């Protein structure tokens, strides 16, 4: 089991997104937190 990447599709209000990254509920995926 390992975090997600970039680009990633997840689930808003789970911890799967790896460090740095926050999980975009507006398109359910990861992205580069600001």
């Amino acid at each position: 089991a390992e975090c997600k990447g970039f680009g990633k599709s997840c689930v808003p209000g789970k911890n799967e997104c790896c460090s740095g990254y926050a999980c975009n509920s507006r398109d359910k995926w990861c992205k580069v937190l600001l």
